[PDB]
């Protein structure tokens, strides 16, 4: 009869853990489709709007987790066009598609630990963003996530682009400190967000020896 999907969209700069958390993700949710603009030719036909619709044609596909960093509200806004627009080439009046936008940087983060976290992270456990995966000129790579970070509006509801957004899930962002890392953390706020406001997407909590595995596997994943 109807049907609701989702498209995660993720809010970040490079080295937030975007990659790492939709890889834990789909690690744990095989069926929720994880879509890498990093991965996608740019001669390639299909862009990520294109590919993001063709999955959820599949009746066996519900999410889409959308990565991309959409630091700007331009990048947010082409989504909601793009989709809206092009929806009715590949979707049936059944199909109602929800955005959750999965927001990386807290409101209470500086720009200065911003880029204490994030800088540190890419170059001491590196990061596949193609411009930057050689981090052969640390300069470059400095230089690329200047621009993104230069170019960061945060998520604002209150007007568009950003009030089209259904759901909005809050992340955390810090330093690692022990065993703790909030890319780890970060899943479990998603996971609790959707078990409790989403039980159609996860009706019960997997097992945290799985969760964890998860994680460890996104964590040490290199392509
Ligand atoms: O919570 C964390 N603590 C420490 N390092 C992390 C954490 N999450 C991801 N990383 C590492 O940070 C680097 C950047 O990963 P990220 O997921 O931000 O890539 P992205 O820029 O493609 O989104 C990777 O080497 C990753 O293993």
């Amino acid at each position: 009869s109807t049907t609701t999907k989702y498209i995660f969209v993720p809010i970040a700069t490079i080295g937030c853990g975007k990659t790492t958390v939709f890889n834990t993700l789909n690690n744990l949710f095989p069926q929720w489709t994880h879509i890498q603009n990093n991965n996608i030719s740019k001669k390639a036909k299909l862009k990520i709007c294109d590919l993001t619709l063709l999955a959820l044609e599949d009746d066996d596909q519900s999410v889409v987790l959308f990565d991309r960093n959409n630091s700007a509200s331009r990048e947010r806004r082409q989504i909601f066009t793009t989709i809206d627009q092009k929806r009715d080439e590949h979707l049936d009046d059944t199909v109602d598609l929800k955005y959750i936008a999965i927001n990386f940087i807290p409101e209470d983060l500086s720009e200065e630990e911003l880029w204490d976290i994030t800088y540190n992270r890419v170059i001491q456990r590196g990061d596949n963003h193609q411009s930057i995966k050689s981090q052969l000129d640390e300069n470059l790579v400095e230089s690329v996530m200047k621009g993104f970070i230069q170019r960061y509006q945060p998520i604002n509801t209150s007007r568009s682009p950003d009030d089209q957004f259904d759901h909005v899930i809050h992340l955390k962002l810090s330093k690692d400190e022990n065993s703790l890392k909030s890319s780890l953390e970060n899943v479990r706020i998603i996971i609790d967000d959707l078990v409790q406001n989403f039980p159609d997407l996860i009706k019960e909590k997997p097992a945290d020896e799985l969760i964890n595995e998860c994680f460890q596997k996104a964590l040490d994943y290199k392509p």
